[PDB]
């Protein structure tokens, strides 16, 4: 259980990451 709760939770820390560097990359754009 914890492995799976873990595999989740560094997926969702992955794409929180990703969703991070592309506004980054957009305000950069902006810029």
């Amino acid at each position: 259980e914890k492995e799976r709760q873990n595999r989740l939770a560094e997926e969702r820390a992955r794409r929180e990451e990703e969703e991070n560097r592309r506004k980054a990359e957009d305000e950069a754009r902006k810029k």
